[PDB]
């Protein structure tokens, strides 16, 4: 059973093509991001279709179709009256739609509500990553949630204005910290690498294992690292090691940061497009599998150095210059995404906050083996997508961690 | 920069006091639309604070378990009710930092829920640990749950338990719909009718005034004494610092805002009505126990009338403080909750913090060396101002003003003339 939800009240009089920002049109984001929310305890089917319909008054672009435009290969978003977001009513893979490129450009936002008699239900979503980032999506979902809870109007009104706020410079200019991560190769597909079948697996990590880990890196290097730095170091090393990567292959650690607060001037509060740029560390595989973790952890710590206004403006301008030319960060890229402490909590439709949340996409940040830190004696889940050949050695690495045999050099 | 979040503890009551669910109704003061906001403040100080606050919290939650609960709109009337259930928790964000006061950094010290998101988690604490046995306690409480004094009952109860107390010394009183209920034949007097108005389409906190900046001003006990002595010389009346300086700030801010000459502007503050009701509210009552008082004038009059007149207007506003004023305000809410009760545009809220009991919130590390409010939405104002407590010539307090970005240059100039004692009294 699949309901085609249109806006409650119709906002568009005549058609409307919006362009997307230079961050939106990054080739790494030509993918459908797939995730699901679980909840316990009018039915959730009905409650989310009503939220959806009223939020679509303000978020009507999600209803729209992406296409390529003949002048360049950039996406623009066609919006027209009659457009609708599909709501599917209803192993884990069947819980959120898996649209192919065409279906994903045709329906860049697709929701699914699976109820089963065991109280709970699941909300699945398949949003094309060019439309928006995780903060953007979460503006959209908190807006639906708040409307479900009886809100009078949406509390933050969404801002488009994308080609204006995140456009290129009239005289484009790209700095060394962008040029040194990236390369041009029209013939390279970050997501088409022959690495065998990619598995998904989950590992619990205890707040106490991490504190052990930081205390020892501190004793041996006099720096305190963040969980992200220390644990990311450890997972990166373990991954590259298990993939038996050739010693002189350049490997990379990539993560996404929110730049909204950091621009001059800051981005609007209502801004729901892509408002993240990828940050990197790179090193030879051999150096990584054999240097101490404190060095690798330090290398990641130093990468947020490049978090600045100019770094973002460089990245955009690089895309102006080379969109048609195959921009990529090459092979050996591992993506990492921190999810531990977003506000999952407030996407409350009536049934409380989601008891667990789960990303299914394994193509992200120009990686095929992206890793995610998922929300909460105490500890959190680490999800790793890793090629099948590497996964047994990797399980053993996480089991050594679990037992605090960290192998620090 | 580099503030981590080490973890988020979901603290439950020590012992769980509900068997199954429980909806509590809130008072018609609690459900005032101007209170549908989060109040955000932090306390600065110099087993760990993290562990000691979580254990206090857990044992207070035996008596204060509604802080754990979720605000929803009722199926009958669209007022907030508070759903309480076993499982429910107060979030404690534990976080750490080193390294270089900075405006939008201080924002990270306490969570920043939107009004609607704040209903899901109406009570959020944050313990940010710092170098050399120093830390910050941040709090984001939905204003419908409780007021200043109410929170302060809750925090002193945590603190006394931290100091080794056998039990909490005052049992909190709910009983809200009964003690602050409306009259069987609601009746609303002209002192309330004249401040408030009805517009379902009006958002006190959604007006288009631009970005709102926050800035702090030191004001010397000596500048104020010059200020009172001169108002006295020129009118023979004695004004409090709240009257004289409030006058001055209000005029300077309306003037800086270039406000149209026949706009009605207002000066609003909140007063504790606990001791004033008949009968009084019980001591353990921790909901909202305050009503706003106002003074109003056309903007043109305020920017050009002498200060002593404006200070007089504010001194005369506490006239309206009575039992009946409260019962009028409540009954106006009974009548017109559904119809958009508001005090309109041009309201500047003021809050005096100089003589409350900050210092008994003592967890182990003494009382807080300084305290700081972050919310800029309060009293139906988008530009609230706060007088902050004390730690001859150098002695004084900080005045914190939330003012739209376009007006803040002219306002700085105004406080600089004050600092130098160029008061321009007419
Ligand atoms: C207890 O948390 C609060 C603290 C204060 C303090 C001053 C004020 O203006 O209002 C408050 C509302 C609150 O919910
Ligand atoms: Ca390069
Ligand atoms: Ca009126």
């Amino acid at each position: 059973d699949i309901a085609l939800v249109q806006p409650s009240h119709q906002p568009l009089s005549n058609d409307q093509t919006l362009s997307l920002s230079h961050l939106d049109n990054d080739n790494n984001l030509h993918v459908s991001f797939r995730y699901l929310r679980v909840y316990s305890s009018e039915s959730p089917s009905a409650v989310v279709s009503a939220s959806l319909a009223t939020a679509l008054v303000h978020y009507y672009p999600l209803a729209g179709s992406l296409r390529r435009s003949a002048s360049d290969n950039r996406f623009e978003l066609l919006c027209s009256a009659g457009q609708s977001v599909p709501l599917v009513n209803a192993f884990v893979e069947r819980l959120v739609p898996d649209p192919t490129r065409e279906e994903g450009m045709v329906n860049p936002c697709i929701l699914q509500v699976t109820m089963f008699q065991c109280g709970g239900w699941v909300l699945g979503a398949s949003i094309h990553h060019a439309i928006c980032d995780g903060l953007g999506a979460s503006l959209f979902f908190n807006a639906m949630a708040e409307l479900a809870r009886g809100a009078t109007k949406i509390s933050i009104e969404p801002v488009w204005d994308r080609e204006r706020l995140l456009g290129p410079r009239e005289k484009p200019w790209v700095g060394a910290p962008v040029r040194d991560f990236l390369s041009l190769d029209k013939d390279f597909d970050p997501y088409g690498q022959a690495i065998g079948d990619v598995k998904r697996d989950c590992f619990f990590v205890t707040d106490d294992s991490l504190d052990q880990l930081k205390a020892q890196l501190l004793e041996k290097s006099g720096l305190n690292f963040t969980t992200f730095e220390a644990l990311g170091a450890y997972i990166w090393r373990a991954k590259v090691r298990a993939a038996k990567t050739e010693e002189k292959e350049n490997v990379k650690f990539v993560y996404s940061i929110n730049i909204r607060r950091l621009m001059n001037p800051p981005l609007p509060k209502g801004y729901w497009g892509n408002g993240c740029v990828p940050m990197y560390a790179q090193i030879k595989a051999g150096e990584l599998i054999e240097q101490p973790i404190w060095k690798t952890a330090e290398l990641i710590k130093q990468s947020k150095s490049n978090t600045s206004d100019e770094y973002v403006r460089s990245f955009i301008d690089f895309q102006e210059l080379h969109h048609k030319d195959g921009i990529n960060a090459g092979t050996g890229v591992t993506g990492f995404t921190d999810w531990r402490y977003l506000g999952h909590s407030t996407i409350d439709f009536g049934w409380g906050g989601p008891v667990t949340v789960l990303p299914l996409s394994n193509k992200l940040l120009g990686s095929m083996e992206p890793c995610f830190f998922l929300p909460y004696d105490s500890g959190f889940k680490v999800l790793v997508n890793l090629r099948e050949s590497a996964m047994p050695e990797f399980k053993e690495a996480m089991d050594k961690f679990h037992k605090g045999e960290f192998a620090l050099s």
